[PDB]
């Protein structure tokens, strides 16, 4: 059910992220690099099994999951975490859990663009992904 969000997509705009890495303690350079990084973000389905690929200059990830069940994931920062992802109102949530910490990767369509909302702490991150044909 998750079939809009699956392709490949071009981050377009960036508001907060900043405050979101420094929320969760990356450091200044870091900061810096990624402040100027422009990632590329593939979707892909196999049976339920859910694929996310991000791509820059900078850093590189990769996860498989399946919705609705918990997996490890070690994130760009590091960061070794216990995640789930499930669809709520439409929106592909995506919930890690480290330390007694969580942190929310929330997907939504809104007219076509794919909405990337990161919450951590107080910071709250909004960025805007453009499809790829
Ligand atoms: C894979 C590119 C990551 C770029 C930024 C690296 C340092 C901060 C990492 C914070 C957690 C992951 C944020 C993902 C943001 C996104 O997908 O647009
Ligand atoms: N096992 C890991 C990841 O879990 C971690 O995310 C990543 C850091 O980002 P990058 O690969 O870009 O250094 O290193 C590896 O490839």
């Amino acid at each position: 059910m998750v079939d809009a969000f699956l392709g490949t997509w071009k981050l377009v705009d960036s508001k907060n992220f900043d405050d979101y890495m420094k929320s969760l303690g990356v450091g200044f350079a870091t900061r810096q690099v990624a402040s100027m990084t422009k990632p590329t973000t593939i979707i892909e389905k196999n049976g339920d099994i859910l694929t996310l690929k991000t791509h820059s200059t900078f850093k590189n990830t990769e996860i498989s999951f399946k919705l609705g069940v918990e997996f490890d994931e070690t994130t760009a920062d590091d960061r070794k975490v216990k995640s789930i992802v499930t669809l709520d109102g439409g929106k592909l949530v995506h919930l890690q859990k480290w330390d007694g910490q969580e942190t929310t990767l929330v997907r939504e369509l809104i007219d076509g663009k794919l909405i990337l909302t990161l919450t951590h702490g107080t910071a709250v991150c909004t960025r805007t992904y453009e499809k790829e044909a």
